[PDB]
């Protein structure tokens, strides 16, 4: 089995090739990490294995979801710091999620109810709607289209963030530039309207994720940063007219990054939306073209993982929904044992308890 065979991400040895997604489960209350997230990563945890966090605000104005955690605050740093110490005790490697919704946000998740930021003033359009705090569906709102002070002002909660991070004691941190939230929003043609050195090109839609990452990397190193894109999932109204040469252009930018800093970045993280041969085209053609670890990520079964690590598709598979309701399912993938199934109706709810941690371990 290729999903448990040892591998080098720069200088951490992870022991398998099974990795915890990243997943919004809404338990933080008030955005402070809570004692039942230590409790659910714990479960999660194995030797040697890789864990990324739930996506994490950077500062007061990046949530666009209830009770999802901060690290832009001292207070949100010494909570982390517990949960960090009860995931490396057995013997995990934890990545911190670093989030900023943009205009997928509400008037109710901002400081003051002012109008969420983003590239454009363009809101996402009334097929999406938004989870509010009482568990109704809401509208969202126009963003506000931010100047490029306030490009480097929040290019700066990153970097504070990733600095916070390392001082809870987080292995490294990933850049969540996918699912149309606020990096993906400069980044896809369909969404950025800018006429100013931000917007029309290529290369200018670009610049926003590379200020984001070199900063990060400046900050704590090449090799404890991992970035995250999703060029061809068009979730929140985020489509680009050629999602290859979006995700191509964002490779070469890594990639450039890399060797200016003289370090490889911890990995590159891509989502697929699930032709399906296609899909897996456009996939193994981002991989082939960055100089580093490929972490693959959206739909993967046992079978599907297996068959992307020995085919040289991906060197890590990452699991979300499975592994909601398999705490264990490094060990139920590597005995290949059954799998639970797991309530959507509680991945976004508040209980510390139901439908968080209370899965079984394998019988
Ligand atoms: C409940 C839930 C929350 C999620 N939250 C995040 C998130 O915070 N950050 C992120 O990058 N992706 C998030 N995603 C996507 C997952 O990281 C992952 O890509 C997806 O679940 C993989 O597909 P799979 O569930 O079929 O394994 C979330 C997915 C789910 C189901
Ligand atoms: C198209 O798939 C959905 C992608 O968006 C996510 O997975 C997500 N965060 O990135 C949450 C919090 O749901």
């Amino acid at each position: 089995n290729p999903l448990f065979s040892p591998y080098k991400m720069g200088k951490f040895n992870l022991s398998h090739r099974v990795v915890l997604a990243p997943m919004t489960r809404c338990r933080a209350l008030n955005n402070i990490p809570q004692a039942a997230l230590g409790e659910y990563y714990e479960q999660r945890a194995t030797a040697g294995g890789f864990l990324i966090t739930e996506g994490t605000m950077i500062s007061p104005t990046s949530a666009g979801f209830p009770h999802v955690p901060g690290i832009f605050t001292k207070e949100q740093v010494r909570e982390w710091k517990k949960i960090v110490d009860v995931v490396h005790a057995k013997g995990a490697v934890i990545f911190c999620q670093l989030w900023h919704v943009g205009r997928a946000s509400h008037e109710v998740y901002q400081p003051a109810g002012a109008a969420p930021i983003s590239s454009t003033e363009k809101p996402i359009s009334n097929r999406w709607r938004i989870l509010m705090p009482d568990g109704t569906h809401g509208i969202y709102p126009k963003p506000r289209a931010i100047g490029t002070y306030e490009i480097s002002q929040v290019v700066e909660d990153y970097r504070r963030s990733a600095l916070n991070a390392i001082e809870a004691g987080f292995d490294g941190i990933e850049i969540h530039g996918a699912h149309g939230y606020l990096i993906d929003q400069f980044l896809k043609d369909g969404i950025n309207d800018r006429t100013d050195e931000y917007g029309g090109s290529l290369a200018n839609r670009c610049k926003f994720i590379t200020q984001v990452v070199q900063a990060v990397v400046s900050a704590i190193g090449a090799d404890r940063v991992g970035v995250r894109v999703s060029p061809a999932i068009d979730h929140l109204d985020a489509m680009d007219s050629n999602p290859l040469s979006l995700g191509l252009a964002v490779v070469e930018r890594l990639n450039k990054i890399q060797l200016h800093s003289g370090s490889k970045l911890a990995y590159l993280h891509v989502t697929q939306p699930r032709s399906e041969e296609e899909e897996a085209r456009l996939m193994r053609t981002l991989r082939n073209a960055y100089q580093g670890t490929f972490i693959c990520s959206g739909g993967y079964t046992r079978e599907l993982g297996i068959e992307a690590v020995a085919q040289g598709d991906a060197d890590l598979v990452s699991y979300g929904r499975l592994f909601i309701s398999n705490p264990d399912l490094v060990m139920r993938i590597k005995l290949n044992a059954p799998l639970n199934k797991y309530n959507r109706k509680t991945f976004f709810t508040q209980d510390p308890v139901v439908g968080y941690t209370d899965y079984p371990f394998l019988q």
